[PDB]
RNA sequence: AUGAGGAUUACCCAU
RNA sequence: AUGAGGAUUACCCAU
RNA sequence: AUGAGGAUUACCCAU
RNA sequence: AUGAGGAUUACCCAU
């Protein structure tokens, strides 16, 4: 056991997915990238600290990156036209069990399945309503 | 004992569980990820370390991702809308022998059991009333 | 009745006990080791004094070896990652009787009873949850 | 009963064992030396006190030598080459009962077992990977 | 999945290889050490960071003892009579895809090739003639 | 008898192998380069000299080019879009035999052979975890 | 009271 | 440039 | 002489 | 510690 692996980020149905992978673990921030340059690479970091006394804070953050091709000074570099990024912090009490943590889990991926409101929104640039 | 290894983080009985490995050890934080992008991931980090001359405190950070309308492998901004996180801070006095500490932990598992009130609060988007 | 005497502090039913004995009293301070070098011994001391005007203090003082990967009479270092150390301090008002004494006692037992919370925790390596 | 009594602190199979032996109980400090010079014996010390008004506190310390013979001066004298250091320091509840004791002594044995992970890395002068 | 894991240094055959294993990942610097004294051991570390906004560098250090007994006073105590020290930089630029780090690492291999100028002037106390 | 000759920086089986050869060796630095536009050339450069009374210490530089052609203007020249560059610094006392450098060799052999933690992280933009 | 702070005449140190 | 000048990280020194 | 200091006409910087 | 605060070399900002 090691839950430090790679894998899929972008399921993009066994052509052009985009897979993660181990990269970095230096000052405890467990870090992936796909296999790019590191200017144009997907990355996801991970870390975990007891915030107070009584409680555990995750941190995540992914970096999704457009790719594009940018002519400096009249040469060819892999670039990034933009990055779009999503920073997350969850909070979980000490007193919480494994299956209450299950719970919170089983929360963001209801929270995120296809066809429920707030991933129906993100994906057409509209709010809920 | 070697524990630092593999284990089921979401429990929905065989089908669909949400395994979560070893990713990384840097800085003797240990840190577990699902399989998949580190924007969409599970991730759970801990530590422990001597909080003062009499305390231990161990600091446990879970995220967890929002799963209703997700988009696996998909760019999904704002970072704070589809992740929850949670911050586990335990503070156990030098004293504890192993018998207080693993009272310490049924207390735990106890606070989070199926069908107690914060469970039971938490998972209907309600407080206590 | 004298109860500076020998008795099981870990027990295994029978085989395996661990047995701590008398071994100093200097300055009243009763002190009790298994039969091990000191940096491997389980140690148990107790005093008690008036701490103020109104009250009471025992003190009681446990070290418990750690044992997984121990090598018997051998030299490990650094002391502070083979050791855990229990401090407990009871107060007891001069107005409290026998009664109420055996009463706080068994407050003590339950609190550590097997399958309670506190030890169910520290025995998994946990907090509450 | 007292259990302050002599114990094999390093077991090297009946021949060439490290036996040590009480020797001082002044300042309600137990301490216990192996049948050497004072310059190169084995020392274990242990005393408990009421750290807290709800903790008690052993303090464990253990000293390995490495003997060697040293001339000064034109003369040759018992001495040691250099010294190994424990100190460990185990906090505990007043609260718990004997059989939560009990545990923390198991933990800390289990902790030190032949085989485990902690004692194979002090062993091979490495760390735990 | 991890990189942080014990390898062959010095490669002599299959006896009398030189093996390095991890010891500690603090602040960001990976650190492998050789087996038995700490005085007379191999170290090797790394470490990796942003140098500027377009490079990422690499400082990787490596000792080799020259084991000896340093005697003294009639003690004896292992020692490294001297150590030889190599200390390299490598900056990447973020830029550089997989296939540019592999290049970059076939050109450090091939720079130190049996027979080639740079490791046989080494090899015999002597520069570029 | 010369050591300052030409040689296989890069090996790619036999077609599309770098070789860089002898150039310059003013001022006690000896100086290679790949064939074709000095611009996109391979560079590799080796000094050795006494740094202290009993430290002789090895320089060694090398250069990795990207590659490019730069448009400008509508002329276009061969230049390199960028560089990798390698620097490292090698002391040895003078106390070094032959056989103690043939030694600090394989080391750094063995520290870049394929498979190894260090040359397997930069092959992947990576650090070590 | 806390330190994955240092040492070794049950001792210094920082907060 | 010279020294039957001195030393030893291809270096000092006198004229 | 040291830097897990920066770069890239064997070069700058801090101590 | 809090922000439906901002960014993107695990970083700034306000309270």
């Amino acid at each position: 056991a090691s839950n430090f692996t790679q894998f899929v980020l972008v399921d993009n149905g066994g052509t052009g997915d985009v897979t993660v992978a181990p990269s970095n673990f230096a000052n405890g921030v467990a870090e992936w990238i796909s296999s790019n340059s590191r200017s144009q690479a997907y990355k996801v970091t991970c870390s975990v600290r007891q915030s107070s006394a009584q409680n555990r804070k995750y941190t995540i953050k992914v970096e999704v990156p457009k790719v594009a091709t940018q002519t400096v000074g009249g040469v060819e570099l892999p670039v990034a036209a933009w990055r779009s990024y999503l920073n997350m912090e969850l909070t979980i009490p000490i007193f919480a069990t494994n299956s209450d943590c299950e719970l919170i889990v089983k929360a963001m991926q209801g929270l995120l399945k296809d066809g429920n409101p707030i991933p129906s929104a993100i994906a057409a640039n509209s709010g809920i309503y």
